[PDB]
């Protein structure tokens, strides 16, 4: 029993964290094989022009107490790729994935190439992450683990004026309408990830919390009309299908849980809590709930 | 900026997780040097659950009764001993991934990261606090026994918990790495109930200082209070008493935010009296008590 925000074991990623120094700037790099990936801001910035002026010895890559010698440098979007003479002997089975809003991942927050903490995030519908990062965290990576394969999906680049965070996939493409320049940028109004709230309500039913369950069911259109009005993301047929296993396990049809959620939005908690929380949690996907309520290991 | 429940990077602990099998029972073990630590109830039968004599069950065991598996390699058990509720299985191979480590017994209110394992395989990492009633509100299924709680201070892993059991309310009970249970619990199927849980007041205050550091000020007020008056209000809400040690420990956050401890205490008094009024503090609609003063300073 119990439900916790749970991050993937960060070990496979910790063995990849290196420190990247370019002049006065020091941030984190992801060392996979003989390549170190880091935010290109480490170098109104014309990055292509700044990078051609750089030489290999300008970059100092430090992996623990060993300095790696940079033998090449190239830029892929907002990410810098520093070729090194040494392949990372701790390189796990990995792949680069671009996630969609609503999807969750573990963040390994690093400072000076040293892992300091691990936490579970969701890519907000406005393409920001509500992370916890201080200056020096740039280059910290977001990942998931599938069997024994690390899926790298995020690299930290910046903090927006509201305290939310913005970054890219491992191909340097930003999540959202953000740029890596010192310019006025604001995240769009955030919305609730409806499919993740429903997944979390199924987790509460699995943990014995049933007070919110009602006799009612709704049409998907009627639910979306109500949810849209409360700044909740629309629920698609894909979301209903993905919630199928939890619906089968708890005996609560997806549109049955939607009618419970419909009431929760129009009326509130009435002083009650679900899984120890007084707000509807949206940073647990349907797969996260299945994994935690079934004991899948990595 | 931002505030998250943050666990320690679990890598140094993952390299120690092994599977321990004794007959039909399979749980997790912590492999440090040439010793594997695990809950002693791995030696229990279906008959020896309500009132097992572990000393008597262990003397009947031989080294070949324990199967220790570290990845796809079986470790040879060359000795077995019991230290309180933990079993220590001596192996003929020192763990080459053994980090700098130490065994620490924590106090209620203290936080630690839990690496939940099944069959010696790490499945997830989360953050916990030792509740004032000596239970942990973990996330554990059957097979998680032997999962460990830890903190990391520069290169060194402080092991502070090993998971043993789930109480009838869904809360979890376990021991330090010397086998001494946290709380009035025993590793038997006997009727056991956790005491009524209370809020870790010092951690709530620490979390309110984190909210001020992050720009949240709506809950602040012009009032101060005496420590005794605060404790009288706090107990009525099932909050732990705040001691002078707690006030002293909150000193650095008080200095950093310019809000005296007794001033923040009057803010907590008001929050307990009115509630949130539809507002949130650090994205939460309830007062969080699983961030210590030390955690808040480290994260900020
Ligand atoms: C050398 C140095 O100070 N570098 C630095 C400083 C500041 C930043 N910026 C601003 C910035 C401005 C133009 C473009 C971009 Cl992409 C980024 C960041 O956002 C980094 C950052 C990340 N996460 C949490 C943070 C908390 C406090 C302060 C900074 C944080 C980057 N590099
Ligand atoms: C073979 C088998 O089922 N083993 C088993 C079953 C039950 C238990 N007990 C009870 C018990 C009983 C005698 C002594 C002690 Cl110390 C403990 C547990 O509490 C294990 C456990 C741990 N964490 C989360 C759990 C979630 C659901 C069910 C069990 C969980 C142990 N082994
Ligand atoms: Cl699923």
């Amino acid at each position: 029993s119990g439900f916790r925000k749970m991050a993937f074991p960060s070990g496979k990623v910790e063995g990849c964290m290196v420190q990247v120094t370019c002049g006065t700037t020091t941030l984190n790099g992801l060392w996979l094989d003989d390549v170190v990936y880091c935010p290109r801001h480490v170098i109104n910035p014309n990055y292509e022009d700044l990078l051609i002026r750089k030489s290999n010895h300008n970059f100092l890559v430090q992996a623990g107490n060993v300095q790696l010698r940079v033998i090449g440098h190239s830029m892929q979007n907002c990410v810098l790729k520093l070729k090194v003479d040494t392949a990372n002997p701790k390189t796990p089975k990995y792949k680069f994935v671009r996630i969609q809003p609503g999807q969750t991942f573990s963040v390994l927050a690093c400072y000076n190439g040293s892992p300091s903490g691990v936490y579970q995030c969701a890519m907000r519908p406005n393409f920001t992450i509500k992370g916890s990062f201080l200056n020096g965290s740039c280059g910290s990576v977001g990942f998931n683990i599938d069997y024994d394969c690390v899926s790298f999906c995020y690299m930290h680049h910046m903090e927006l004026p509201t305290g939310v965070h913005a970054g890219t996939d491992l191909e340097g493409n930003f999540y959202g309408p953000f740029v890596d320049r010192q310019t006025a940028q604001a995240a769009g109004t955030d919305t609730t990830i409806t499919v993740n709230v429903l997944a979390w309500l199924y987790a509460a039913v699995i943990n014995g919390d049933r007070w919110f369950l009602n006799r009612f069911t709704t049409t998907l259109n009627d639910f979306n009309l109500v949810a849209m009005k409360y700044n909740y993301e629309p629920l698609t047929q894909d979301h209903v299908d993905i919630l199928g296993p939890l619906s089968a396990q708890t005996g609560i049809a997806v549109l049955d849980m939607c009618a419970s959620l419909k009431e929760l939005l129009q009326n509130g908690m009435n002083g009650r809590t679900i899984l120890g929380s007084a707000l509807l949690e949206d940073e647990f996907t349907p797969f996260d709930v299945v994994r935690q309520c079934s004991g899948v290991t990595f």
